[PDB]
């Protein structure tokens, strides 16, 4: 299946949330 990957900020510090 095709990647996916979303946004994930903890007001401050912004990172990338992907899985399978």
């Amino acid at each position: 299946s095709p990647r996916v990957c979303i946004r994930v900020c903890r007001n401050g510090v912004c990172y990338r949330r992907c899985w399978g």
